[PDB]
DNA sequence: CGTCTTCGGCAAT
DNA sequence: AAATTGCCGAAGACGA
């Protein structure tokens, strides 16, 4: 029902005053940490890349969860793919400020993460904030209300790795030209061990690209810039995130839904966007149909145990090695029930 | 639909 | 030398 769904979206709208106070807290702490990190020889080129739901304007309910990336431009990077995981890599260099973190010829994520956490932990000790598989490296809690997931990332301005070359299938949606422009942007490597865990791997990150697409998301260049062209893409993504968040809350005592994340819902949403490239397939009048497309596609991913990373097609976020069949069957069952009953979890 | 706020990029430092 | 900073305007909450 499109009218019930719109009522859900109204309840999900963030408070402008809450945004204001929350942003003030996050920005103060983040700037404090960046200022400290830039004083260290190792994190000399550190910069802020804001990522995730809040900076994509798909944060729901309250602005109480911020993801930030502390990125380091690194020179002359040489990637070695770990096994054939397609997303995990050993970092090498082709005399540089990260030489202390080298363990042989590979860059030690562990060594780097340790100094990163150490510096942040020390800086938080003097601030009302507290510190709490490598990425996010650190989670802050500001005034018991606001959580900040801080991810260390290497920035490579090199062309994207070969495993991405069939990814980002935006050609018929955002255009081949936009795909070419996005793939000229840097890519990021975050410390993330690969599963026995290889503790020195880095995973490809494209959070900046994900943010760019979401804030410039139409086939039409003027999508959502005027009244006539307000699509429901972000509305559906928010509904999908609320659906997952509510299901995860409703079954928090069970453990089946713990591994599912907003990134899964966001990734699925980008695939539905690829399957539905035209803004007219996201008309505001069709919020119900569009949400059901997202729900249906997500259920297909659960059932087939395939949710491709939007950028790395052979990296299956729903692989057996990542999420148990039983966890997907459980989500499938609950989503199917939810849909068959006008989504009871939305009222709560 | 105008007002207000926040964020992102980047000349100008 | 190269990291810092102020400024612009889109995005979105909000009230009228
Ligand atoms: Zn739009």
């Amino acid at each position: 029902g499109a009218s019930k769904l719109r009522a859900v979206l109204e309840k999900l709208k963030l408070s402008r005053d809450d945004i204001s106070t929350a942003a003030g807290m996050v920005n103060g702490v983040v700037d404090h940490l960046l200022r400290r990190l830039k004083c260290d020889s190792a994190f000399r080129g550190v910069g802020l890349l804001n990522t995730g739901s809040y900076y994509e304007h798909v944060k729901i309910s309250a602005p109480n969860e911020f993801d930030v990336m502390f990125k380091l431009e690194v020179p002359r990077i040489q990637l070695e793919e770990y096994s054939n995981t397609r997303a995990y890599y050993f970092v090498k260099f082709k005399e540089n400020p990260l030489s202390q973190f080298l363990e042989g010829e590979i860059l030690s994520a562990s060594k780097m993460l340790s100094k990163f956490r150490k510096i942040i932990k020390e800086e938080i000790n003097d601030i009302d904030v507290i510190m709490k598989g490598g990425s996010p490296a650190v989670t802050l809690l500001i005034s018991e209300k606001i959580s900040v997931d801080i991810t260390l990332a290497l920035e490579s301005k090199s062309s994207w790795p070969a495993s991405t070359q069939e990814g980002l299938r935006i050609q018929n949606w955002l255009s081949a030209k936009v795909r070419k422009q996005l793939r000229l942007k840097p890519f990021y490597l975050v410390p993330k061990h690969a599963k026995g865990f290889q503790e020195e791997t880095w995973r490809l990150s494209f959070s900046h690209i994900e943010k760019e697409i979401l804030n410039n998301h139409g086939k039409s260049k003027t999508c959502c810039e005027n009244k006539e062209e307000k699509c429901c893409r972000k509305d559906c993504l928010k509904l999908m995130k609320y659906l997952l968040e509510q299901l995860k809350e409703r079954f928090k005592d069970k453990k089946h839904l713990d591994k599912f994340s907003s990134y899964h819902v966001k990734t699925a949403f980008f695939h539905v966007c690829t399957q539905n490239p035209q803004d007219s397939q996201w008309d505001r009048k069709d919020l119900g149909l569009c949400f059901d497309n997202c729900v249906t596609y997500f259920l297909q991913c659960l059932r087939t145990e395939k949710l491709e990373n939007y950028f790395i097609p052979e990296f299956n976020l729903f692989s057996s090695n990542l999420i148990d069949k039983r966890s997907k069957e459980f989500l499938t069952k609950q989503i199917e029930y939810e849909r068959n009953n006008e989504f009871p979890v939305f009222d709560e």
